[PDB]
This record gives C-alpha cells, sequence and structure tokens, in this order.
C-alpha cells in the first residue's frame, strides 16, 4: 500500500519499508544505522518556541520570533526603534531568539522519528515523535501560536514583512510527518484533533493574513517556498482538492518568473552564494513535487502556460553540478554538492532522464551522514 | 428561527404577526424600518480606520487602550505605562474601533433582524455589506483575535480583560445566520465567515489570553462564555454549547452568587447596581442561545445548589425602587436594562411578577436602541 500523503519521496520511503519488512540485508543494515543515529532524538528533551526570554511585540512567548539579521538599532534615535539595515553585517541580536535554531532541531527530530516509525513500525518511534509534536505545536502552554507574524521581524518598521515565512519549512515538514504516526498506539484521536485544529488555524493565517497574502503573490523564490510550505499544510489536512488548485494556479506561474530563456535564475545569480541559491530555488519545486506527484501531478514535466518547465532550469545547472569549478558567478563559499545529488535524482527520476539519475548516484551522499533529510536516499548512498 | 444571539421566541412572534398583517406589529416594524434608513445609508466600518499602529504593525488587529493607563514620563520611551486610577487617558481616542465595533454591531444586528422579519432583500444586502467589510474583507476585515483589546503598552504580562469588547461584533456574527438564503449573502460569503469564526474560536479557546478568560471567576469569565456561545452557535456546534453551559457557565455563576442571592464581587464596585445587572446580562444573553437547544440557564442549578433566579430575586426590589439600593452607585441606574432582564428571566422562570414589572417599567416605544427591536411586548 502507498505511504500516507506527506513531505518526502513516497516511492523511496515505500521501498525502504517494504524491503525492511522482508529483511533484505542492505536495507536492514542501513535502517540499523539510522536507528543508532535516532537514539539522540529519543533522548532529546522536546523543544518549545517559549524558550526565549526576549518578548515579541505581542508580549506572548508562544509567538515565534526571529530578528531579520542585517537590521540594527539606530543610535541616531533615542529608543533606536526604527532599525536600519547594514548590508553584510549580521546583528548579534539574532541570538536572543533560540527558535532560529530550535525549530530546525525540533523539525529534524520529529522527521527522523516519524520516518523510522513508518519504516520499522516500532512503537518507540511514534511515542517519541508524538512527544515532540505535542510540545512544539499543541501544548496549551508550550505550543507555538499558529502564525508567523514575527518571523524575521524588523523592530520599529512600519510596513509588515513577509519574507521570514520561509523559516516555516522545517517545522512544517514535521507537521506533515505527523501523518505517518496516525494509527500508532501513542498518537490518539485526541492528539490528532488538536493538531488538525492547529494546522487549520495556521492555514487560515497563511491564506488570509496580510503577510501570508503577500507571500502567496510573490513571483520569486520566497513565493515558491511559501507554496511548498502551503502544500505541506494542505497535505497534512488531506485537502487534495486544494493541492491540485495550488499546483495548477500558483506554483507553475511563479517558477517561470524566476527563469530565463537560457534557463538561469537571474534573481539568484546576483547573490554571493549564487549556485547554492539557484539550487535552493529549485528545491522549493522539488519539495512541492514530492507532494503533488503522490496525487498524480508531476511538476517537473508539466509545462507552464508559457511553456517553461523548471526542467529547463535544471538543464542550465547540470554542467555546473558536474563541474562546480566552471561556475562563473559569486559562490564565496564552497557549494554543497550533496543537495545537487538529491535534486538531480528527484528531477531525473520525474523526467525519466537517466543521465541526471546516473550523475546523482556518481556524486552520491555519504553513507554514514546524519542529515535526516537524506534518510530516504539509500539509493544515493551505495 | 435559526440559532442565534436574540430572543428567538419574540423574533418569531414578530415575524408571524407581521406576516398576518397585525396592525400593531406592521406599524412597529414600519418605525423600525424608518430607524434603519441610517444603517442602509451608512458606510461600512473597518478596524483599519485607526492611524496609530498596534505593536504588530497590522491595522487589521483590533486594538483599544486600557483607559486608566498612562505613559511614565520618568521613563525614556514612557513605555511601562502606569495606572492613574480614575483619570482616563485621552489616548483612548486614537483607537476608533472603541466606538466603531459598536456602530458596526448595531448596524448589522438591526439590518439582519429586519431582513428576518420582513424578507426585504434590501436589508440582507446592506447587512452583508457591513459583515464583509468588518469580518472577511482581505484588506479591511479584522484579524480573528483580540490580542490587543484594552492593551497596556509596555506591560510584560498579557491582559485578557479586554476580550469583553468582542460582544458587540460577536452578536453581529450571529445575525449573519439570519441573512443566509438571501440573494446578497452568497455561499462564498458564508464560507469566508465560517472560516473567520472557526479561526476566532480557535484563538478564544487556545491562546493564552483566551484560556485565562475561560477560567476567570468573575463577570469577565461569564461574558467570555456568552461570547463563546455566540461563536459556537454561529458555527452550529450544539454539542459544545451544552458542554460550555454545563462545565463552564453554571460553575462560574454558582461561584458568584451568595446565599442571599447577591453578587458580592459587584457589590464592592462604585456602580454596583449596574455591575450586578451587567453580570446577569451575560447569563441572559447566554440563555437566549442555550434555551434554543433546551437548556434553561435561569432555572438550572449549579452543583452547589445556586441558581441564577436567586440573583434576580435579590435585585428585584431594587429594580422596583432603585433609591432603596444601599451599595455604591455613583451614576443613575438605567432602569430599561432591568426591564429587559426581568422580562427575560421572568419568561424563562414563569414568574408573572417579574414579567408584569418588566412591562410596567417598560421601554420607550420610539427608542432607536437596536437591542430592543424584539421587545415590542415591553413598548406598549
Amino acid at each position: 500500500a502507498s505511504a500516507p500523503l506527506g513531505p518526502f519521496n513516497a516511492t523511496l520511503l515505500e521501498q525502504l519499508k517494504n524491503d525492511y519488512q522482508k529483511g533484505e540485508k542492505e536495507v536492514t543494515r542501513y535502517i540499523e544505522l539510522q536507528e543508532k543515529v535516532a537514539e539522540k532524538y529519543i533522548k532529546m528533551t522536546p523543544l518549545s518556541v517559549t524558550a526565549k526570554k526576549k518578548l515579541p511585540p505581542s508580549k506572548d512567548p508562544r509567538d515565534y520570533m526571529t530578528l531579520s539579521p542585517y537590521w540594527w538599532p539606530d543610535s541616531t534615535k533615542i529608543d533606536g526603534l526604527p532599525y536600519i539595515r547594514k548590508n553584510g553585517e549580521r546583528n548579534p541580536e539574532v541570538y536572543e531568539y533560540p527558535e532560529r535554531e530550535n525549530a530546525n532541531r525540533f523539525g529534524d527530530a520529529a522527521y527522523c522519528l516519524g520516518v523510522l516509525y513508518y519504516i520499522t513500525g516500532k512503537e518507540v518511534y511514534a511515542k517519541a515523535c508524538a512527544n515532540h509534536l505535542r510540545t512544539w505545536f499543541t501544548d496549551p502552554k508550550l505550543g507555538m501560536n499558529p502564525n508567523m507574524t514575527y518571523a524575521q521581524a524588523v523592530p520599529g518598521m512600519k510596513k509588515m514583512r513577509g519574507s521570514g515565512f520561509i523559516d516555516s519549512r522545517r517545522f512544517s515538514r514535521a507537521l506533515g510527518v505527523a501523518k505517518l504516526i496516525e494509527g500508532s498506539k501513542s498518537w490518539t484521536p485526541s492528539d490528532k484533533k488538536k493538531l488538525d485544529d492547529w494546522a487549520t488555524a495556521f492555514c487560515y493565517w497563511m491564506e488570509n493574513s496580510t503577510q501570508g497574502q503577500r507571500e502567496s503573490h510573490a513571483a520569486n523564490n520566497h513565493g515558491l517556498w511559501y507554496e511548498a510550505i502551503h502544500l505541506m499544510v494542505l497535505a497534512y489536512l488531506d485537502r487534495t482538492d486544494r493541492i491540485r488548485e495550488v499546483a495548477e494556479q500558483s506554483i507553475l506561474p511563479k517558477m517561470g518568473a524566476q527563469i530565463a530563456d537560457d534557463g538561469s535564475l537571474p534573481q539568484e545569480l546576483k547573490r554571493t552564494l549564487s549556485l547554492h541559491y539557484s539550487t535552493f530555488a529549485l528545491e522549493a519545486l522539488m519539495e512541492a513535487n514530492q507532494i503533488t506527484s503522490q496525487i498524480g501531478i508531476n511538476l517537473w514535466s508539466t509545462p507552464a502556460s508559457n511553456g517553461k518547465v523548471a526542467s529547463q532550469a535544471v538543464d542550465y545547472l547540470y554542467p555546473f553540478y558536474l563541474n562546480p569549478e566552471d561556475w562563473k558567478f559569486k559562490q564565496i563559499k564552497p557549494f554543497d554538492q550533496s543537495r545537487a545529488a538529491i535534486l538531480l535524482y528527484e528531477a531525473g527520476t520525474a523526467l525519466g532522464n537517466q543521465k541526471y539519475v546516473d550523475t546523482a548516484k556518481r556524486i552520491g551522499l555519504k553513507y554514514s551522514t546524519s542529515d535526516v533529510e537524506t534518510i530516504p536516499y539509500l539509493v544515493l548512498k551505495k
């Protein structure tokens, strides 16, 4: 039977579960290594957005807040309130908001535990996953409010900012993995109802707040990630009707706007990590397609109304994934080729492009990596 | 009549008598229609009218300033506001939703009730225009929270006591059900307002402020639950209405009524007869909803034997003769609130003395108070 609908390559996860259940040696050894890695997540104390001591403007510790990193107090002003941007200089104030890193740590823990529950069926993983989900999302004292109002805030700024919504992606992947523990003993009907209610409220905020509306209309990388996150929330809520609408009406029009006829991504080439950022834009499409393809929509091969296919953007980048030294644009730090391997595998498999798939495997991923996002990709670790 | 925040018995009787051409009622409704003309012409209001921004910088967040709190001039930004008991901070007037939520609520209530009585599409059409603008419009509608109601700038702890401000617009939320099936209120209009109400209900039930108000053992707690029932009734959650009545409203009321029927928390106030009445008005409006599904909050005892009728019984002689009231009441008490309350409780209890006194006190037949539209029985 098919995996539950969620934010992962369901084809590979199903293969892992099936092969594990039948005791195939290479898969069993691999999953045993994943269980060894997971043990720190069984031990880990569940995190909460309420850890910060600094209060958001709402004075509510349950509101997620991070500081937009290049913004600083204006000493020309007394309370310094209208913060000013200092290009290239990261403000150390960002460390007053531990959710900047704690949401990633929660997200990794729940993703790993939920995926291992699906593969192994061992109740200990659903029990630990559930503990993390309840504390981060639904606990009446520790759970976060279902909004991203203060994500990458600029204190004192009069116009609200929508660009911090991209911080939602790691906890929203964990939200989606909660579907894998449905039916476990540890995840009760009452647990599910609370998380369904939270996700419904978060979806309302995403769709109807002014910040969410802005992000829903941004024809750029922020808008594409907004829709990938949107799809994760909708998939968790089983709103496959809405997933098809978003895919047809919002994702394909946005992707084209970032691409050129040469297939480059103009908005990302100007950045100082332009190969990383080109990959990051296409990873939004990649994660969107993981969900849409489970219900029958292949985003990699679907032409936009003007013909563009996002495959053209991968085609543009392929020679530089093969030979990153030939990249002429600013990449002031070394490019992480492992993200390229996953992207080529996903696109290559969706397009039936065997050259992309072979290259993904030749680049490969480290077999012993502890990156939870790579757990499905034994196919790249051999 | 559909489930909603009104005396459904009286509204049905008015619609029936209007349809049968009873002369007293048709003349009364004609006067109400004359009153309503200003609401037909009125420009719909929005919470985004303020120029001052809330801490969120979102004009769609409702915000009012707690009246007795002032900038601390000793402090640099003045931020930790200090209380100056008795002296109202004129900064309150920077937040026009303080009055505008009431004006919206009266407009939508009046127009929706008239559509129900008469069936004239013009009333549904205007009512819908006010509802869309206040609640669901993507630029003008209010966010479904009360985070900044009666805020105290700079205070570290969150305040829940401003939630009571929700009661005027929440009655309008409930009247939206009366214009369902009109031509002007589309299936898409209803879906958007359902989603708004679901999100507001989630905020009321799960936010830290809403949880606190849900546990307040005072008249803020009673008004929270009355508001809660308006939202739940609009969402058709009849099972939650029963749970709220049994597990929240009745214990709270039972905790506030003394052996002699008085409300000791209100007796200490400077407007103690007003606040005694205001606490029972919460029970009154809750009962309008719970009685439509068969729960009589006036006669059902709490687990400790206390019953809301005891508290009416205690106040009855002072409603009859307000000058006999011995506790502090520094402004004249509005006897018309007692008329509606005595009629509501007297009808629910079958107490003819209460009902008769309610009619003897009465309400002015020509009043333009939209809340009194159902009470022609009191205006003879």
